[PDB]
């Protein structure tokens, strides 16, 4: 107001829309993580794998929102829709829900990077590259490799899982 | 006696029947254990979840002896009748007859609330509520997630299973 | 008034009634301490009892009047009664009539409990349940103890309460 | 089974009923225990002796269930016969009942090891020896010694009672 | 010799005979350790198991050797034959061969006891008892356990002892 400077409307507006993205996707990993700890699902690492991201989006989203009054925007926020689903299935299901999600998310801020770099705004874009784009690689990453073991296990594949868990040393 | 006040003789002769069937429920837990302790049974962590539930049991019933003392009424011992079965099959069935035990408890302990509020006796209620009514649920929702995994496990099922005990995160 | 819920005027004046009630037990009690305290009566750890009992009774008339802010009602005070007697007897008369005060704080709880449920004050009720009706019931279980050492001690009962004291282990 | 090797079935039924005869004497001393928590009976370090002894007998039933398992026996339980009395009298006569159960129980080990030494079978009379044996000798001979001293309290008893207790160093 | 009492030559023979069979024993161990080390069988969890009964057997061979100097015998060793194979087969095979084994040693120590007791020599009888006769209980029932583990994953098994392994709490 009395402090922005180099600040688009566009950016601002973007910042707000991907709020809500992020917002989503909390509550999309909180239904996630609640659908696992149902008696008849009963996976508790699975659950806690996904109560923890519900965990990292919002952070997620409060660190933008911080951003947005640290540049002088005004933050507005829109109504949140419910997930997809209701039910996730399987973990191999639900790992694939989960990377389609981050999916999502990645193209969102790579998108906004662009806009940010298009409006020559070198802040904007050094916080996506500092606080966001390689958490997503990273956890895409991550998710992938438990695709691959999920789908060695519910398919030898079963022997060369156990192996590398139960004789190999890992983290 | 010199202390009774607001506690009935309805209330008084379904604790003591209470008590025998927390007794009779640790005497089954107390059989059961024993048997997945015998060397053609021989699985020491089935073992164990049954005589801790025994002596879970006997504590059930030794606190509500304290309660029918501390109130004044006068503690009744009856014949403890033998558990419904000598073996108890597979872990699967053990689980599902140990399911059965702790809803055949749980409706006991409903009863005895309704008694209690029909009663005006709030102390027997909040006595309830706050030391076995939540106990209850907590252990069903443990037994049914058990036997959930249980299911997946004697039937793609092993995977999920595996994955979600050897590279996810857990208690 | 800017924070009262769910709160009847029946329920404000039957609480400040109640800490009039309390208040007074706790006089009794401090002029119960101080009989037992005389050169002439030199029990210290009758005096010791009662002056403990007559700090519990104002905690419990300080916790009422806690709760009635809380509520958004009004405290109101009345005028202290004294003690219905000057001196208090042997340590029997003074323990029965302990037990005689103890019943009637405690008819009075069960009677606003009651008000509270018809009411439909779930916070009052459990209030009650939480901090008054089981202190009430312990209370008065000891002092029903207490009565029966004192009554085979003032009457082979003088040889089983030295065996029980001297001899077994007791807290 | 697999297991079993010089473990006659005469001694694995007796070792059944031995089990049955141990549970009986631990709900015997369950009810002793709760009659002396009774707000007309009150005395506390009577109730603590007899509520350890139910423990202790509870105790001994499960190495008795456990030894039967290690020789490839199988566990047999029967109905749980509710104690001889509702109420137990004075300390004398708790006392004099222990006793006798005490008594029931100690010949009931001699005839168990005389069947083991008739089928020769040394590892049951040792182990006999060296976890029960001894055990029911140091518990008989103590409560003599507080039968003999509740006598002398309940009838210049009570004088060299309290000298012994008061002045002499004992433990 | 100078020490020598109440031991008879039948013992002092039967002592030396023992020996023999426990040194016999623990070769077995050995071979059964080093077996399961080689590199096209490479169980190593299976070749700790039968090493640590080799130093168990020597162990128990030792403490016969010193008991037979205590009692003033003569130790006279013979020859010791070389185990009954040179490959042991699956971790089947060989945890039912060493059953076999300890069959035959605990029936050796039930012959001695009786051979004791006929000779009235109690000291050898109690130091049967003692140190042996439970040890080998203890190990028949472990590898009666073993053996039933091992049965259900080499033929519905699979899970049920993976369920007991990664979810019950077992030592
Ligand atoms: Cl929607
Ligand atoms: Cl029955
Ligand atoms: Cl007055
Ligand atoms: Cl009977
Ligand atoms: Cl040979």
């Amino acid at each position: 107001s009395q402090i922005r400077q180099n600040y688009s409307t566009e950016v601002e507006a973007a910042v707000n829309r991907l709020v809500n993205l992020y917002l989503r996707a909390s509550y999309t990993y909180l239904s996630l993580g609640f659908y696992f700890d149902r008696d008849d699902v009963a996976l508790e690492g699975v659950c806690h794998f996904f109560r923890e991201l519900a965990e990292e989006k919002r952070e997620g989203a409060e660190r933008l929102l911080k951003m947005q009054n640290q540049r002088g925007g005004r933050a507005l926020f829109q109504d949140l829709q419910k997930p997809s689903q209701d039910e996730w299935g399987t973990t191999l299901d639900a790992m694939k829900a989960a990377i389609v999600l981050e999916k999502s998310l990645n193209q969102a801020l790579l998108d906004l990077h662009a806009l940010g770099s298009a409006q020559a705004d070198p802040h904007l874009c050094d916080f996506l590259e500092s606080h966001f784009l390689d958490e997503e690689v990273k956890l895409i990453k991550k998710m992938g490799d438990h695709l691959t073991n999920i789908q060695r296990l519910v398919g030898a594949g079963c022997g060369e899982y156990c192996f590398e868990r139960l004789t190999l040393k890992h983290d």
